[PDB]
């Protein structure tokens, strides 16, 4: 067994994906490592009986210990919350996190190459660099009743030193809606460094994208925080490894990107890297297979997720009894990729290297063996129900590919 | 000979290559067969910054004042122009300014030339994207924030009576950073609401509204209730009559699916949504050049054609040299000939909706048929060679002695 040499924070989610999450640890994970793992339930039923809470805690682990593993939650709607007694529409626990963490949530995709790329030419690798604290996220949004005044109000802490400001937002002549955001120059500046040290570590292009020729003085810090941390401590970097920065419009971007055949990084704002997210891993093959991890500008906290949602249909199926074919591909790498940063920071090549055959494993079982789950079997045009193995036969499948690979 | 135009036009001149193009059009391909009355605004740089960009104001209301207008396209200046043409300001986007004037939908669809390889292959039918035109961030205020203090979102009613005062605590800053709020209205939420189902049940397509209101549940929110409000009073019927639906999708879901799927549906989004999934599907069909882009109001008494594709200097400044160029005009033909089409069917005059889908037949032929193409058609189709594509002047000249014949 590996010795783990620092505890892990486990963030457990629900239905389906916690399902998968709990046999994945069993399986593939505690058999071969010697690891403690800081238990957070993030559960919708968890959630609400700590009001959220849990969520809370489980974020201030991470903070603590370096390296957080997650399972796909639920955030709950009306009509969930109206099934399942809860006490209110909780927020998504992703945001909260990703705010009491901040930083920059990186996104590529698992390329599998039997899979179907429905943009062809995307032949390398596409990475976002989602901005993960404020905007829409942290936003205050309310409805206007009728005709009034909107204004935007800021009080300086200390009046000598800075000066108040009240600006004229709108005058409603009629009931609308109405909605203000911010964030802070120290998450843009960490946002940026994250982003220009992958591009040194990846050796890839970058390109931030905002739309400063409307919002000039929002979108315009992005475009100057970039560029004053760029010339801060990575022009050299750049022109010695050979590539590029450069910030574009969000128009220019997209559609270059669409044009492109992939193998760049893009750094996006919180709500765009989340749009653009699914776009480019759709594009590349299947929503199923994309990566998601937070990191801090310090180096030193990182938290691994499932990307993908867990869907209640499969879920019900297996309370019923009845089969299910949910891939855990997502999950599986949630897992692995969490690993290796905790290898990294420990000092524990074992561990990297664990992680590594363990992806190898489970790519190999889709690629080599042709053993899949439902979704990729179709997105291949495999419509023989044959084609594809069950949620349990998949897991099955890649334990006994791990225990090949281990010992070859 | 020369169709007449009951009702004159409002024509916005605009920047660089596609003022050129623009005007080789106009005395080629548009003016030699109509009659045609075109009250004429410049909107380029040097006549915006001469007028305070008070032009721009005028052409807008010129547009509700006549029906129809037809745009050109335009630089919105950044730090660079201002130093590149001595701009007193930074002016506004000229585009923002007429849609926040007008009001309304953007409708954006590629221009296909089944010829021309798709980016993304499944794509076989027609996706249209349907833009609100009116305010969130481009109508917005933003700021810098220096230092620690407080920011407060704050309204106070008119009428004291029928509605509280609200002040919201947004955020307490512990450093320098940046704030911003934005604004819509019901009324233009209704308009896009309309607008987006007309159109829906003109084209026999399902529609989808896409939305964040998970996260922004009370101005998202907004959106999908008058939508779906608006769908049941006087929609839901007719949508079930012609085998067609209306749905609301989270912004991640439908653009996950718009990606996966064959195409052949209208997508209603908000303005800055529209604004950056037009531009994916512009691609993915082909060429950012095809596409088309008209605002609509409500009421359909008022249009804006336009071209979108910006202006993009590397051309201009080879002309200015005296050197070759080969520019593409599809995309700025069809504002003209779509301007026209909405010209003919107000005024009801058959001739000229006639002549506006002979100079698109003959312009798409023109490369369909004919192989005679600009350089960036080219180079989608797949070939580098010189000879593979057409100057600018020629190209045009091709299109015209196409529309000569078709006559």
């Amino acid at each position: 067994k590996i010795k783990v040499k620092q505890p892990v924070v486990e963030l457990d989610g629900d239905e389906m994906t916690r399902i998968i999450w709990d046999k994945i640890k069993k399986k593939l994970i505690l058999p071969y490592l010697d690891v403690d793992l800081k238990y957070y339930d993030l559960s919708v039923e968890s959630r609400d009986a700590t009001s959220d809470k849990i969520t809370q805690d489980a974020a201030e682990a991470i903070k603590k210990y370096g390296v957080g593993i997650k399972c796909a939650t639920i955030t709950p709607d009306e009509a969930r919350v109206k099934e399942f007694n809860l006490h209110k529409m909780w927020k998504s626990p992703n945001g909260t996190i990703r705010n009491i963490l901040g930083g920059t949530v990186f996104r590529e995709p698992i390329v599998i190459p039997r899979i179907p790329r429905l943009v062809p030419r995307w032949e390398k690798p596409i990475i976002i660099g989602r901005h993960a604290h404020g905007d829409q996220y942290k936003a205050t949004d309310t409805l206007i009743p009728g005709p009034g005044s909107l204004e935007l109000v800021y009080k300086p802490s200390d009046p000598t030193t800075a000066q108040p400001q009240t600006l004229k937002v709108y005058d409603y002549k009629g009931s609308g809606v109405a909605m203000a955001m911010y964030n802070t120059d120290e998450s843009i500046e960490g946002f940026a460094h994250s982003s220009f040290k992958l591009a040194i570590d990846k050796k890839l292009n970058l390109f931030l994208s905002t739309k400063n020729t409307i919002l000039k003085k929002y979108d315009g810090r992005f475009k100057d925080i970039f560029q004053e941390v760029y010339e801060a401590q990575y022009k050299s970097k750049f022109e010695q490894l050979g590539i590029h920065y450069e910030h574009r419009l969000i128009d220019d971007m997209v559609a270059q990107m669409i044009k492109s055949k992939g193998g760049f990084i893009m750094a996006l704002k919180n709500y765009d890297g989340d749009v653009q997210s699914d776009i480019v891993a759709q594009g590349f093959g299947s929503l199923g297979l994309m990566t998601s991890i937070l990191v801090t500008p310090d180096g030193k906290t990182f938290e691994s997720e499932a990307a993908h949602g867990t869907v209640t249909r499969h879920y019900r199926k297996y309370q019923k009894g009845e089969e299910t074919s949910t891939n855990s591909i997502a999950s599986i790498f949630a897992w692995s990729r969490g690993l290796l940063k905790r290898g990294e920071l420990d000092n524990t090549p074992a561990l990297c290297k664990f992680a590594n055959i363990l992806e190898s494993a489970t790519l190999n079982t889709v690629q080599q063996d042709g053993i899949m789950t439902k979704d990729l079997a179709l997105a291949c045009g495999n419509n023989e129900r044959s084609a594809y193995v069950t949620t349990e036969e998949f897991l099955d499948a890649v334990e006994k590919r791990l225990q090949k690979e281990i010992k070859s």
